[PDB]
């Protein structure tokens, strides 16, 4: 099944980041919405554009213990962001089964998933396919392992974007199992 | 029972008073410390100072379904904050047992308490005794009536605060039940 998104719950651990730029808040990418710049409703979460001493990290409660199964995440859809601004270009993500430590360290969590997101004609930043925007409204799309354990916390963590910075910015995320 | 902090989570309807000015945090009004300005580990949440169209309202889950008994709240804890600068002085505490309309309409939600922070000296603004200080280190305290219904969402409205208007800023609030 897909995970009950209305069970979802923001966290904010030690040493996060802020997902609140530009009028974002990290519910938007539960509200069941895949957003574009100007939609009403909250289009997504954004840490903005300063630099940072790291890869962004944010934090949430999936609301439910569960096997996942699957996930997918959207890039806010316009051509602002496919492949391009703060959108995630190299990720992870990560679960625990227990309450998070609120000092925000690694040490109890397990890596999910090596996420990338491949843009199919290798384009320059700013050169779009038809390939490339089927693509973006598809979604980054991963099977979790059989072999991972449940969870029910969350951590995403933003290796590089697509400016080649670790903030991070899009729209939706899915979670199943 | 004191009820268990570590299962508290910010949540955010429609509408909602964002509380992060003055790098707050909703999470810090349930971190266990009761803080003032200068202190590690977040000292509060804090509503800013721009004017507002009505009350500041807020929304979070207790992680649990509680038969309340009691509530606390307490001010940052400081000369600036004591009876002075956005620190309640009329507020209302909602709950609800159900999950919460994301339009963050009021149509669900049942008034538990109404707060009045009494200045025990009367004194003018700025002015404070030891009665004053005293009271403001102890915090706001009620009894939450045996006819109110078990709840697992709270919000919190502030109604007006020591400046006269609809902002809100504080350290900790604790609920037991
Ligand atoms: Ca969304
Ligand atoms: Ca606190």
């Amino acid at each position: 099944m897909e995970l009950d998104k209305t069970k979802f719950r923001e966290m904010y651990l030690q040493n996060d980041s802020r997902v609140d730029s530009y009028d974002g808040k990290m519910e938007y990418v539960w509200n069941g919405r895949i957003s574009k710049d100007g939609d009403s409703g909250g289009v997504g979460l954004h840490t903005g554009t300063g630099t940072k001493d790291g890869p962004a990290v944010f934090t949430f409660d999936l609301g439910v213990l569960a096997k996942l199964s699957r996930f997918a995440l959207w890039a806010i859809q316009d051509e602002k962001h496919f492949y391009n601004d703060m959108s995630p270009r190299r990720y992870e993500v990560w679960g625990c089964a227990t309450e998070p430590n609120p000092d925000g360290s690694w040490d109890q969590w397990v890596k999910l998933l090596d996420m990338e997101n491949v843009k199919p004609s290798g384009s320059p930043i700013g050169i779009l396919t038809e390939d490339d925007i089927e693509a973006a409204k598809i979604g980054d799309q991963a099977n979790v392992p059989l072999d991972m354990p449940r969870v029910r916390y969350i951590r995403i963590k933003c290796l590089k974007n697509w400016s080649n910075n670790y903030n991070i910015c899009f729209t939706e995320l899915t979670f199943w199992g």
